[PDB]
């Protein structure tokens, strides 16, 4: 598939550099598994939130595209991370984006092919114009999940004055994909497990480590 | 905030970090499974597929695992790095991984589990682990995250940075250490879990800090010139 | 027994009498109640089969849940190793033919009477994996399922006869209980009590002489075609 030789503005990484995850991760819980029962109880316990102000921010963390997860950190971050305003940083995060989402994913998601929770149970998620798409992927593990949890990781070492509300708000969007019926909790599990395998995957790479350099200088100045 | 303890002002040698650079693991995790719960049956489940496993040898090496002290996880990662990692051999590394043990075991974990202080499932179940010499120290302890999974994926985490030839097998030895602590009883599998995300806040902030940074670099160098031998 | 059609009204269907059946109410334990752990399991069960229904095991599954009686014989033909028809083995398929009743009705009645057990697709309101036997069943009690028993009957006798390939026909009538969760129109414990009293009408039936007699016949019709 893609890598860093067929779209650089979303890699920094080839195929042989990225993570195993399918060698990585546990299967996922199979259904008559007790855990697949709490993957059921945390579904449900997650869709009588959508009609929150809880499920309303949900919904508009699973809006995202990538290039808007790193702007979705502004508020923890204690500033704006934009391509006007923080170019250096947004520039960094945007790069990243694909090795998370995809390569640190891709051998597992195909390997078990997992339904998703809306297409199990056959109802809507809470903003739909965002299924029709996902709908035929393998659920396990969550790309998203690890895209944001991986940029948490990264912008904490950016700013750690913030770490702790940085660090909760990354936690935080696994938890919407699981409010709003895009994964189950499992999936947001194991997503955060690949997301710090590929965050020191791209300590390793030159590229990355001069961007990084390059966004701490734009904060510190 | 964290509660009091060492950090890097009290020990140096075993700390990078001030009590107010940690991680608050209590306000980062969701509770421990409780008691009622589904969750709790499965934690249950796993402690008995893990007590099964003692007797194969799968229980050999989790038997093995759990007799390391701190100071010897370094040691364990050495077939999995390529090369041994010892004082001697490579004494940068060796410096770079005893000098953040208690960072990852100590301030990432510390505010969650004093404020749970979870029973481990040896003493909810009144019987020996599979290996009975670091017992009695542990037993009174608050299960939840576990510390040793912490060292133990952080140390992964930094030391595949250094040599991402071999991240699958260095990230494979740092989760099944975890898993060893399941197998053997001094956890439940919801401790190892949440150890494993507070280990990667914590190799995050160790980031953040000059003199790993400086020590990091140290290590990566002397690392590129032993693969000239 | 509760009532029903025996050998003496239908006997191209049956070679037992209402007398000569087994009380599977009084065999079988009761099926899971709502509440009950392994209730946990039966639904379990039908969700996993649910999500094979679009693999190639649940067309497989609708396939099989497409026979009528008439017709399960011939499901073996791949697996019995020769063709099982009237035209084939006439002889085999009056054997088959005839037991086919026995197994899927009088092993089952009075059990299938008294607990008159909802079947998945209605707790579920939801459609089978096949729409066209659905409007019939779904009124019966599901506990245990006539399928599956007639399904482990077949399985028996024919392994009887062929010994050679019993691991392949005892398989393909495991598996088609298994069709029945997976296409939803049994729980697992259904089909699980089916195959005891399957086993059970296996041997009811090995003291009947017209049966006796009818097997072998076709032991010898295919002695001959070997």
């Amino acid at each position: 598939g893609n890598d860093v030789t067929t779209k650089p503005d979303l890699y920094y990484l080839t195929n042989d550099n990225a993570i195993d995850s399918l060698a990585l991760l546990p299967p996922p819980p199979q259904i008559g598994s007790i855990a697949f029962l709490n993957d059921q109880a945390m579904y449900e316990k997650g869709r009588l939130l959508r009609n929150t102000e809880r499920g309303k921010l949900a919904a508009e963390d699973a809006n995202l595209s990538s290039g808007g997860v790193a702007n979705v950190f502004s508020a923890a971050f204690g500033s704006p991370i934009t391509a006007k305003d923080s170019p250096e940083l947004h520039k960094l995060l945007t790069n990243m984006i694909r090795d998370a989402g995809d390569l640190a994913t891709r051998s597992a998601k195909e390997y078990y092919m997992r339904i998703r929770p809306f297409a199990f149970y056959g109802v809507s998620t809470c903003n739909t114009k965002e299924q029709d798409k996902l709908s035929k992927n393998g659920s396990y593990p969550s790309g998203h999940t690890s895209i944001g949890w991986a940029t948490a990781l990264v912008l904490s070492e950016i700013n750690p004055a913030r770490q702790d509300t940085i660090l909760k708000r990354g936690y935080e969007l696994g938890d919407s994909r699981v409010i709003c019926g895009y994964h189950w909790q499992s999936d947001v599990d194991a997503a955060r497990i690949v997301g710090s395998a590929i965050v020191a995957t791209l300590h390793s790479n030159p590229v990355f480590q001069a961007q990084l350099q390059k966004a701490k200088d734009e904060f510190a100045n």
